[PDB]
C-alpha cells in the first residue's frame, strides 16, 4: 500500500469523523434495511451509543497505519536501489522473472492460486518502492 | 492475507530454498536474457555469490510474516464475533453497507480509487475473520 493510497484513505476517514454521529446512524439504518435478520445481534437502543461504522473504519485504518510504518524499510531499500542505478521501469521485468522462476522450480506443485499470491505480493511491494524512486528520480 | 494463504506461500518458499542455488542461477539467466540492459547493474561474476531471487523472496516472506502476526488481533476480534452470534455469511452485507455509507457521506469527493481501496481493505480483513469463524463454527 503506497503513501499516496494511505493518505487518501486517512483523508476520507477524517471526512467521516467530521460527521461521525450522522454517518453512524446512516450505517445502522442501511444495514438493518438491507438485512433485517442481523437486527437482533444489536441492542434495542443501538443508535444511541453504538459505533459499528467507526469500529470497522478504525480497525482498518489502524491496521493500515501499522503496515505503512513497517514499509519505511522498503522505502529505505528503494533508496539503496536508486544508488545501484535501478529505475522504476525495471520493476516489472524483475517481477515477471520472479514468477517465471518460481513456476519453473515448483513445477507440478505450482498453482494458479500460488501464482496470484506471489504476483500480488511482488506487485504491492514494487509499487511502494516505485513511489520512492519517483521522489529521488532526477 | 489468510493463514491458509501465508502457509502455501511459506511452503513454496521452502521448496525454492531446497534448490536455492539452482533457482538463483535460473533467475539471473532469465532476467538477463529478457532484459540485457540491466546486466551492467550486476557484478561480472554475479552468478557466483549474488542472491537476487532470494533477496526478493525473503523480503516478501519476512514482510508477510509480520503482517500475519499482527493479524492475530483480528482473529481475536473474530472470536469475540462468534460469541456475539455473528456468522461468516454476515460479512458481505456489512462491507457493502460500509461502502454505501462512505459513498453517501463523502459525496462529490468520493472516487473510484477510494471505493477500490476501501473495498479491498474491508474484503481482506473480513477474509481473515471469516477463516477464524470457520474454525469455531460448530
Ligand atoms: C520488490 C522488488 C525488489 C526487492 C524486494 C529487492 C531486494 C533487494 C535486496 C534485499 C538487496 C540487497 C542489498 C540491499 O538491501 O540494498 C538488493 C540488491 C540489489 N538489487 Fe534489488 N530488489 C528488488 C528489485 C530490484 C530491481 C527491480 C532491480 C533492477 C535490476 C534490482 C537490482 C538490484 C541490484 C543491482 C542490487 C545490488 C547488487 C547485488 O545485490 O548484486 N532489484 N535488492
Ligand atoms: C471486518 C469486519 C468487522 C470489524 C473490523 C468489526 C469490528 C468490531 C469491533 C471493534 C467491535 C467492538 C467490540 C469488540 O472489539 O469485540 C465490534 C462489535 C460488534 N460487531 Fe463487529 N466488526 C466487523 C464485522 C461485523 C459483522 C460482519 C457483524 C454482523 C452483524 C458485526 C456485528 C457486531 C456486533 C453484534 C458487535 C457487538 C455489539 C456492539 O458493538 O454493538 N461485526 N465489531
Amino acid at each position: 500500500m503506497t503513501r499516496e493510497e494511505i493518505k487518501m484513505i486517512q483523508k476520507s476517514w477524517l471526512r467521516v469523523i467530521d460527521k461521525m454521529d450522522e454517518a453512524g446512524l446512516l450505517f445502522y439504518r442501511r444495514l438493518f434495511d438491507v438485512e433485517p435478520k442481523v437486527r437482533p445481534l444489536f441492542k434495542i437502543d443501538i443508535e444511541k451509543q453504538g459505533r459499528k461504522l467507526m469500529d470497522v473504519l478504525n480497525w482498518i485504518v489502524l491496521n493500515l497505519q501499522d503496515i505503512d510504518a513497517a514499509l519505511d524499510a522498503a522505502r529505505e531499500l528503494a533508496r539503496r536501489h536508486v544508488k545501484y542505478g535501478v529505475k522504476a521501469e525495471h520493476y516489472p521485468v524483475v517481477g515477471h522473472t520472479l514468477i517465471w522462476t518460481l513456476r519453473k522450480m515448483i513445477g507440478s506443485e505450482w498453482t494458479k492460486q500460488l501464482e496470484q499470491l506471489w504476483t500480488q505480493a511482488y506487485e504491492a511491494l514494487a509499487q511502494v518502492m516505485i513511489e520512492e524512486h519517483h521522489h529521488h528520480h532526477h
